[PDB]
């Protein structure tokens, strides 16, 4: 919606973006894509 930088202008990326749900730079719990510094768990950057 606003992720494109303005509802009036759409970069189509909106579909990729969750939108307001995204809030944080990533999804909930950092998309749990933790590569290492994120929390060192999966340690396999998705």
């Amino acid at each position: 919606k606003h992720q494109p930088g303005g509802g009036k202008v759409q970069i189509i990326n909106k579909k990729l973006d969750l939108s307001n749900v995204q809030s944080k730079c990533g999804s909930k719990d950092n998309i749990k894509h933790v590569p290492g510094g994120g929390s060192v768990q999966i340690v396999y950057k998705p």
